[PDB]
This record gives structure tokens, sequence and C-alpha cells, in this order.
């Protein structure tokens, strides 16, 4: 599988280098590197040889400069052997001073070093090397279907055929019924033409070359072979359809398939079927049946329970690509944080909206949200039209997991959470005295935590609670209209003290 | 035919409009606007409806901007009549007030506005109305190929077909011996997956979709048809060569078929194949049976003969796109040069490459070029370098016409010619004194004209010629190793005052 990527000048991609993982969901806003970020493996990595015909000069380069070099970097485990070179990595290098330019594909091993020969010649990437790590890229080619995709799903299929003689003699019979006449003097200017400007190259005889009519090499009949429907929005929702299909058949046929790099995944899946589709690539990963890795716009593809997998690629003040991610080091205390929200915890898709969002606010819980589109609504800010993604965490440990995330991943963000800490009743019984203090203690370790995680400055606590601050019962809580209608007789100039922290939020997460 | 291309805030193109003719032959240097021409062409005419789906936002608004609108307007002749209506253009735009953008493509008549019904509503351009003026567009694709080039070329074959019955038994038959029982199942498990994700979309039945594996439709056959050969720079060449097979049954089988782009006709077309291939492109242009747009590299492409076809495109001081081309006015007093050099001149391809310099040097001959190139050599200036095109233009009226052009295009250029005016001998017989004196006078016409199209600050004279300042021989004007050997006597730090305006040619030419 891919390891790491490195980019330097290429594009947008003035300087990244990312590590890649069994699954590697790549989100964020549109021409902020996402795409270019894919386009530059296949570069190395795909089904065409790299050369100076893989470039655009000066398209390709950083600000169309070509003073810089453009350097593309993929990393891999485990390392192909080359008799005694170890290699785990090639650095695709195009550059030049005008107006000769040239690309050199270089292996590296383990310690990033070119290895040559006692000749003192460098070791050259060779082709069973660079197929080593091929990987399929599905872009946006989504009424028929083909491509290496479904060629590696028919390999197996292709190995154990034994009728190519029978198959040769009943398409030759089927090709006969479509050569008319016409046909084969259309065909005869074709090859004759072809031939002739062929001829001015020199290279002779060449006159061993058949070029005909068909509609599949007979000898290797499985290479033709697509998927096809009888009968547009419509037909790009079938192609997508069909291409979750063939993943499902990878999955039953339990054969290993490498890298796949995918441009979207949703695209014209319904959401359930988008559902369908990453719980797919997610088995087929974690199985390691093969690697994954994807730009999207999802929320059902971008899980922020999987936060190993998430790349988030923007622009910074001046139009540099970064790109973030939760550290090596940060994974543990993070994962530590995941497993104490899965004890009682709840999960919803609807939480990853964080990624895709200019800023997150975030709630505890659903009457919280609900109370603060209406404050929204009522400070007159339109969250959506701001890209503000107001998060429903599920509880102050949901909380902490998002912050966690957030933190990792430079996404600005609020926290807004309750205290819960109430006084003792000193007239109860002795076991709910003792439960009440040890509530209030248990609370103010999760409101430690918080602070802890997010920073004070961005958290702000409703005392003791926003149902007090509401005065709302506890049956009514989470009722919108009952909220709605409380709101709306407070004044957004001077919101009650109980409520300023709630309000003053809001303000916040707005604030430019 | 396609008349003419506007262009509005589309990725470099900020504002662009021009003419298209049955040849449009478009030259610049790269990414200075050329291929972003033809890809503007092809949103609006290419073979997907312009939708939303059509843009990258904001990759293709210039800056990256999105508070301007892209416009795309195509013009087209005839008029398509619908019912009574007679629409002559199509305007795509793509605009938006964040964060909801969308794309119109409006119907324009002869006055360029949207005709409304009486009930108000503008009209839409229907299916039928865009099909009208749609084009091939062939961009780098080039074991096998297919497009809807090759369909163009067996709709006559695809119509008179009449063995649809049997190609369906024989076909079956075929696909019978590769439906393995594992290929069965694999393709159960790709339908029934697909169907299911299909469900989600609620639409029902859709129980009456058929999906499998095939390599046709056996109704409609001709639509799977590709041309194939056995067995990767020679499988491009080998592709471009089948490219110019098919335009070369494309005019023998003389259907008309519409408007043709060409990104690139030279392509891996060895310089023979190129000229064959431009001579069966301008027949079928000037028997009016195609047009033809093309952006080309090649000077075999770009004639300047044919300067009505030629569009030159570059970025200004200010990264501007600017295109050039003799305008309508001009055309015919630059016919009349061309006629007058038709008269006794040669064609000479070469010339062509001044189309493709930042600057030209004009001379009149094969012996001036020779000098002109030693000159530079003894200045320390490499003109291939300086992307300077030393021009040969095959005698005073040549120059006249590549003035034309280069004035026409704004190409830097400076000439250097002979003055031959020779002092008459009075001692010569009556026939000869009276040949010089019209000789003396029809050369100071043709040094007159030179200097009306050139300007005088851009015209070098050397009198009485370069044979003259270079004391060489009539036999020997032309030897390179004579001339070199005179001129490495020469001191290019106080060139002889006979001499001085040829290398003081070469001085301006090389100025930055
Ligand atoms: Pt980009
Ligand atoms: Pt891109
Ligand atoms: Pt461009
Ligand atoms: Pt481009
Ligand atoms: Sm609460
Ligand atoms: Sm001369």
């Amino acid at each position: 599988m891919l390891k790491r990527l490195q980019v330097k000048n290429f594009r947008c991609l003035e300087d990244i280098d990312l590590p890649l993982g069994p699954l590697t969901a790549i989100v964020g806003p549109n021409g902020a590197g996402k795409t270019t970020i894919l386009r530059a493996i296949d570069l190395v990595l795909g089904d065409v040889w790299p050369s100076l015909r893989s470039f655009r000069i000066p398209q390709d380069f950083i600000n169309f400069d070509t003073t810089r070099a453009i350097e593309i970097t993929v990393h891999f485990d485990p390392p192909y052997t080359q008799g005694s070179f170890n290699i785990t990595a090639f650095r695709l290098t195009c550059k030049g001073e005008d107006a000769d330019f040239h690309v050199d594909l270089e292996p590296l091993d383990e310690g990033g070093n070119v290895p040559r020969y006692p000749s003192g010649n460098p070791l050259r990437v060779g082709t069973d090397m660079r197929n080593h790590a091929r990987v399929l890229f599905l872009d946006h080619r989504r009424p028929s279907i083909r491509g290496s995709i479904l060629g590696r799903l028919l390999q197996p299929v292709r190995r154990e055929f034994k009728l190519q003689d029978n198959f040769k003699q009943v398409y030759e019979q089927a090709m006969d019924l479509l050569r008319t006449e016409q046909v084969k003097q259309i065909e005869k200017t074709i090859a004759e033409t072809a031939k002739q400007m062929l001829g001015f190259l020199g290279k002779d005889a060449m006159k061993s070359m058949e070029i005909g009519f068909g509609f599949a090499d007979p000898a290797n009949p499985f290479n033709s072979l697509r998927l096809q429907y009888r009968e547009d929005e419509l037909g790009l929702g079938i192609q997508s359809a069909i291409v979750v299909g063939i993943f499902e058949a990878f999955r039953q046929l339990g054969e290993k398939i490498g890298t796949v790099i995918i441009e979207e995944p949703e695209m014209y899946l319904h959401p359930q079927a988008q559902r369908y589709f990453y719980r797919l690539l997610c088995e087929m990963a974690d199985k390691d049946q093969c690697q994954i890795i994807y730009s999207t716009h999802s929320p059902i593809f971008a899980d922020v329970n999987r936060f190993e997998a998430l790349r988030l690629v923007r622009k910074d003040r001046d139009d540099r690509v970064v790109v973030s991610y939760v550290r090596e080091e940060d994974k543990s205390a993070l994962d530590n944080v995941r497993n104490r929200f899965k004890l009682g915890g709840r999960f919803d898709t609807a939480r990853n909206e964080v990624l895709f969002a200019k800023r997150a606010l975030l709630v505890e819980g659903y009457g919280d949200r609900v109370a603060a589109l209406q404050l929204f609504n009522q400070l007159e800010v339109d969250p959506d039209a701001e890209c503000i993604a107001v998060v429903d965490c599920g509880g102050k440990a949901g909380i902490e997991l998002i912050v966690g995330v957030c933190k990792a991943l430079d996404i600005p963000f609020v926290v807004v959470h309750d205290e819960d800490v109430w006084p003792i009743d000193e007239r109860a019984d002795e076991e709910t005295r003792r439960k009440q203090e040890q509530e209030n203690k248990a609370e103010q370790e999760k409101n430690q935590r918080i602070q802890a995680c997010a920073g004070a400055e961005r958290v702000f606590v409703v005392q003791p609670s926003l149902e007090a601050a509401l005065g709302i019962g506890r049956n009514a809580s989470d009722k919108p209209y009952r909220i709605a209608e409380i709101l709306k007789t407070v004044d957004v100039g001077q919101p009650p003290d109980a409520l300023r922290p709630f309000v003053e939020a809001i303000r916040q997460v707005t604030r430019p």
C-alpha cells in the first residue's frame, strides 16, 4: 500500500507531505488542492508511463513558473526487491532550463537515496518495479462502462478460460454478418491510408500489421467485455450503481486488489447507496483486501469516528495549500477519547458535517441544537449561508471527541455546554446526597476535560444548564415550538445572565 | 458552420472575440489561451449537455473569482429555424451569488436577443436545436480506437444494415462461450447489487432493466465497432495514422460531416504524414464538406499562404489573453499581395515558422539567411534559444507577404533587403541602358512597397546589395563556406558602412 505522498511545485501544491493509510479520506474546499493530490499520485502510478508527455508545460508548474522543479514522491510498503536493492518509493521530477524540460522517475531506498550499481550508474525504475505499485484510478468516468477496474475483476476469469478457439470462430462468424461490401471498402481505405502514413517512418517491413473493424481481440476476449444495459442523469446514476456492484463482486471474490483511488465515491448515488458503498469500502480496507484513497464531499464517506483516515486540504491566507490530519503522536489520546464516547454514546452521521464547514458550534444534544439555531435566527445569521455547522455531539464525551478532531484538523470551533452541577439538598436521604455529590464531581471532571482540550477561550458554560436558563420543564426540554416561543421573548441585545453564555457562544462562532 | 466565438471570464480568457472560418488554425504559446478556446466551444457544442455539472467551481472562473459570470457565445450559419424563430447563436452562462450557481443555454436571434413567445417566456434551447450545431471534438485521445468520429463514418452503414436478426443469434452464441458458471455469478452479483442501489431511488418498477456483460448492443452493432490492430509511442503513432485513414474515408464517402475540432492534428505523425493530413483537411474544408477548427504547434498545419485561417493567441504584458487575425477590411489588400507573389514566387513551408516565434528577421533569400545566421553566431546570439525566426521569404514580393501577415498578427519583425539599384553604364548599348533604367525604377517601387507596409523604422537596406558589401562573386553568392569566411574577417564592433545595415538589422531584431 501507499504510505506517503510528497509534492513540490505541482499546480497549486507548492509543498505538501501527507501520510497515506488503508483508507484515506481527503476533504476540503474546491480548488484548494483535493483533486490535485489525487492527480499527482496518478502521474506516478497510473497506467501511463510517466514521461515528458505526462505534463503540461507550463500549466503544471506553480505560477506557470518552470524555474522551479516539479517533484512528486510516492512511498510504499512492503519494499520492492530488485536483485540486491529494496526500493520503497518513486520520485518523479519534471524540470529544465529553457527550453528543454525532462522528467526522471527515480527509485529510492529506505534512506531516501537512489541506489547505484558498482559501475556508478543509478538504479532506474523498470516496468515490473513500477507496476508493483500501480493504482486503479476511478475518476469521473461515470450506455456502457469499461476500464482497468472491470479488467482486474475478470483476471481470474481470463485465467481459467479454455474456449479461445471456439470463440474465435463464432466471433468471426458474427463479424462476417457486418462486413458488407461497403464496410470492407471503408476498412480498406482506413487501413491502407494508415499504413502509408506509417510507411513514412521508414520502419519496414511493418507490413505484418492488421488493421480492421471489430469489437474484441478474439485471442483475449475478456479485455473487451463491458457492463451494459438497455436505457442522462438517470444513466449516470445507473453507471454509479454498476460501480458499487463491481466492488461488491471484488469483496465476494476475496482477491486482494491493491490501491484504488476514487474521485468522489458518492457521485450519483442515493445517500442510502452511499452508505452501502462506504461500508463496503471500509470492510475491504479493514480486511486488508485493498487500499482506498479518495476525495469526497459527502459526510457519509468522511466519518469523524474514523479520524485516522482524515486529510483536510485547503489554502491558507496566502493561497498556500496546507494539509491537516491527526499526527501519529496524537492518535492514542484521541483513540482513548473515542473509546470513552463509545460507552453509552450513539453515533450520528450528521456530525461529520463538521469536516465541511468554515466553523463549528459544538453543543451537547438535540435540544441545544434547536435552541442554537433559533438564536442564530434571532441574531439574523443564517448558519448555512455562513458555512457554520451546528453539531449535536451526543453529550460531553461526544464534544471531547469532536473537539479533538477539530483541533487536529485546524477547524475553528466554539463549544457550549451545561455545567450540570447542582446544590445538595441537605434534607434528602443519605444515598441521594452522596449520589448528588458524586455526580457533581463527575460533571466537574467532564467539564474540566472539555476545557483542557478546547482551551477556555473557546468554551462557554451555561450555569447550571440551558433548561434552567430557559425555565423549561423536563418534558418540553426538546420540543422545538416550546424552545422557540421561550427564546422569542428574550432580547439578543441583553440576553439574561443565565442565558448569556449561550448567546455569546453564538456571537463568537459568528464573528468574522 | 461556426462563425464566431465570444468568451468572457472563462479560465484565462477574460474577454475574447474571434471569427471562425471553414479552416481555423489557432496558434500561440502554451497556456496562453489556445486550448481554452477549443474547450469553450466544446462546452457549448460537445456531446455533453451543458449544465452545472459541466463547470468546475471555482476552477473555471477567472482568478477563481465567481463574482464574475462566465459567458460563452457561439454563432453559426445558416440559422436554425424553430417554428417562427431563426436562431443564429447559443449563449452559455454560468454565474451565481454564493452559494448557488446555475447555467443557462440561451438561443439568440440575428440581432443578439433571446426570442420570447407571446406568453412572454423566452425561447429555450432544445435537443434538436443544439444538435444542429454539435461538433466532433478530437482531443488527445490517441490497442484500439473508438469515438463519435468513427460513429459518424459508419452512419451510412448502420442505415442500410439489414441482418440485425442474424447478428443477434451469432453474437449471443459467442457470448455463451464466455458465460462460464463463475462469469454468471460475477454478473449476477454486479447486476443485483446495482439494482439494489437503484432501488433506493424509489423509482419502480425499474425492474425492466437488463445489466450484464457483452461487447455490443446486438440491436445496433455498428455503435461498438472499433478499429483495432495486433501490436507506447509506437502505439500512439499507429492510432494517429488510423485517424488520418478515417478522414481519408470521409473524403471518399463525400458526405458532409459538419464541424470538427482537433487538438494538435500533427501529434505522433511523421512530417510527411502531417503534410498528407493537412492537404486532406484543406480539400474537405475548401470543398465545403466540413469545417475544421484546430490548435497546432506545427508549421505544416499553419500555412502563411492561408492567412485567413490564422488566429494567434497569447498573453499581453498583463497576462490578458489577446487573439490576432487578419481583419476583414484588410483581407483584400493582403490577398492582392499574395497574388503578386504567386507570379514567379515559390512557396516554402519553412516560412511558416514566423508564426511560432517571439520575433522574426525577414530576408530575401537563401544566401541572406546563411549570412544572417553566421552574423548571429558572431554576435554571440543563438536565434533558436531566443525564439527569433530568420525567414527566407523568396524575394521582395515574398517579404511584402510575410510583413503583411506579421503586421496583421502583431508579430515583431525586422526586414533586411538589398537595394538592387545600379548606376547606368553610359557606354552600353541603347537596350541595356533603357533596361537598366527600367529595372532601377522597378526595384525602387518594390523597395517603396516594403517600406510602406513594414514602416521605415523596421527596414534596413543594404546598398547596393549584400553581394557587393561582401565582395563575393555571383558564383559563390550562396555558398555557405564562402560567405562564412568573408564574414569571419568582419568586426561586429564596426561593421563596414556597406555591411552596416545588415548587422544593425540583426542587432535590432535581437534587442530585448
Ligand atoms: Pt486545483
Ligand atoms: Pt484540477
Ligand atoms: Pt490555459
Ligand atoms: Pt487547459
Ligand atoms: Sm442540558
Ligand atoms: Sm542579393
